[PDB]
This record gives structure tokens, sequence and C-alpha cells, in this order.
């Protein structure tokens, strides 16, 4: 997946922002069995007041969570995954639930491309990983956080 | 829903931007009935500059709407509501419509949170909101400008 | 089109920002007919160690392509564009293609507005573009890098 996280500047540390992306990560793959390494988080960081609601200047703890996602999943699954996003990315930034958006995107795997290569449909990641090259296997299996 | 508001660093004062998401905040409640507090605004700012038309750098003008919706509205309303933002957003931010894109995405309800709490279907927002806690009520109150 | 491009900060110079951008724009334009002013690149840089992959922090080198599009070109055309891409970006930014991750997303052109007008259908961009005013085309035409 690609996951933008969109929060305040410095409103994580360097170790918060690890943990965020690993509990993201975790629960992606805990749910959907999707490899580790194409868990993408990718934090998008603006100064604090650049978020309004309803019309209201916010502080820094607004967190909203766009996650881009393939195509074929249940609802049931996707319904899973958000609240394990709302629970955990709560535990590991510290931050309420209630300052918490988890919006979920999903297009055809056939206009996805991670690691330059189109993905597979949810379910298939094992025979189109040992299909990809060995040095585009060796690339994505660096970026495992055990 | 979430708007997401690309613009060019410095071009919008505070003031200007408060304007701007009232802007859209209000055509929001205005033209779908969703509470105010759920209208989140979100500014991205980048440096002028990085934003390209035809190849062409631009100066700090250009003004993308990305609103992130609940599927269930019709065309008519999303393009009533669509055309709004680009009259009011000129108005509040004193820029000329050509330099204003808004585009709108459609997701199930069922895969979107807004304060940690799973959407309704549109016209059921009172109901929503009335099955809600006391605590995350007030926490949503306090987010209705004026 | 809308193509957001998250990088990290200081890994595109401004000559290579604007060479990813013409090349992300020619390939738009080479597939789909588009007009050139129609593609909007629109870099969203953010401090390296902001991406992480499978939980471990990067470097400043991965490239992120969200492609915002009309509904109603074939699998077959997409295919081909993301694949342009990613290899036009991957020589533009001097950046291996395992870099470079690119998602298309689509919505009907009736709640798409760009430069303050609502889209027609993809394949109908001259007839569009015709029908309105002269001070809006000339202003397109002024977004036209060919070169």
């Amino acid at each position: 997946p690609v996951y933008m996280v969109y929060v305040s500047q410095d409103r994580l540390t360097p170790s918060a922002k690890h943990a965020v992306a690993k509990a993201i990560t975790d629960a992606h793959r805990g749910l959907t069995g999707t490899q580790h390494f194409l868990a993408q988080v990718n934090f998008q960081e603006q100064p604090a007041g650049n978020v309004f609601l309803g019309g209201v200047q916010q502080g820094g703890d607004t967190i909203f969570v766009h996650g881009l996602h393939r195509e074929g999943r249940s609802a049931d699954l996707k319904g899973q995954l958000a609240q394990r996003i709302v629970d955990d990315v709560s535990v590991a930034a510290e931050i309420d639930r209630k300052h918490i958006w988890v919006y979920f995107g999903e297009m055809p795997a056939q206009q996805m491309v991670d690691y330059g290569r189109f993905l597979p449909q949810p379910g298939h990641e094992g025979e189109w990983f040992d299909n990809l090259s060995s040095d585009e296997r060796a690339f994505m299996e660096t970026n495992v956080d055990v």
C-alpha cells in the first residue's frame, strides 16, 4: 500500500514516526497478508495551524491517514483494518483517537506500480514476488523491520 | 469530508487561509447538510515553483482542491458543490478562477473514519451524531466556527 | 490531469524537477492526446526520512506519483501510461525504477475542474477547448513547453 500520513511539523519525533509507520505496516500485513516491504508510509508534515475543522484552526494533533489500496478486499476486512489503524496509531503516536481520520481509496491493481512493477491481485503477492528478478527481490527484502 | 488544499508557501496569509477554509466549509455544509465540524480543510504548502502546467514552471497562484467524499451524492449536487468551491475560493483567496482546480474523489462510508469513528451514509448525520458519546459530541462541537 | 509527485527535499534540483515534469507531461499527451497545458505536475517535497518501506526509514530516493485522471480510458492504455511514467521519470530523475511508485485514480469528468472549468470526457478535449473564451484559451496556451 501507500499510506499518506498528514501530520503537523515536529508533532512526531523520529522514533514516533517510526512507531507509527510500524503500527500501520504491521496492521496491513497482519490483516491482508501482503509482505512488510510493500507497505509504504509517507509522512506529509505541515506547520501547525494548516488544519481547519469546521472552519476552526487546529493545533498540531490532527492525523489524517489516506490509504491507497488495490481493489478486491471485503468491506468487512477494510473496516477491521481502518479500526486497527486508528487504535494502533493512537497508541504509537500517543494521540487520542478523536484526532485520527482514516480514509481508504481503492484502484485496480492493473494501474498500480510498486517498486517499478505492476501489483498482482490481492492474495497473489507470494507468487508475484517469487517471479520478480533476483535483484528486485533482494532490494525488496532489505525493507523489512523484522 | 477532507479537503486537501495545495497552495504555494506564503500565498495565503493566516486570515486568508481561514477565509478559504470557511468558504469551502460553508459550501459543503450548505449544499450537503453535513455538520460543520465534519469538514476538514488541510492546507498543504510548497515553495512556489513546485507546480508545472504543460511543463511550464508556475508562480505561486495555482490552487488545487482535492476533496475526499463519501459515495452517495448526485452528479448534479457534486457539480454545484465544485462550482461553489471555485467561486467562493476565488473570492476568499483573491485569485482568478483560472488558477483553481477542484477534483472530488468518493469512497464507501464503511471505509471512512472521522474523529476515530466510522462515518454514516450521507443524509444520516444527525442520528449518527446522537448515538455518539457525550465526550465525543462535545469535542466535535468545539470545532464550529463563530 | 493532476500528477502529485512526492519526493524528498533536495533530491530533485530545479532542473531535474523541470525534466521530470516534462517527462510526465509528454507521456500523458503522447498516449492520451490531452493537450500539454492540461497536465499539472505538483511536486510535494518532504524531508528525507519521512518515507518508510516495511517499517524501515528510507533515504531520499523514493518517488511516488499519484495521478488523478478522468474515468473513461482502457486498462491497456493506463498500463502503457504508468509504465511510460516509470521509464521516463527514471531517465529524467536519474533514478533506478525500483524507487518509483505510480498509482492512477479516476473520477467522473463531471466532478473535475481544471483552470476553473469542468473537464470534458476523454478524447473530446478539442471541442471543449474550442468552446470557451479567447482569454481562457490564451492563458492555457502560455502553459506549453515543447523542448
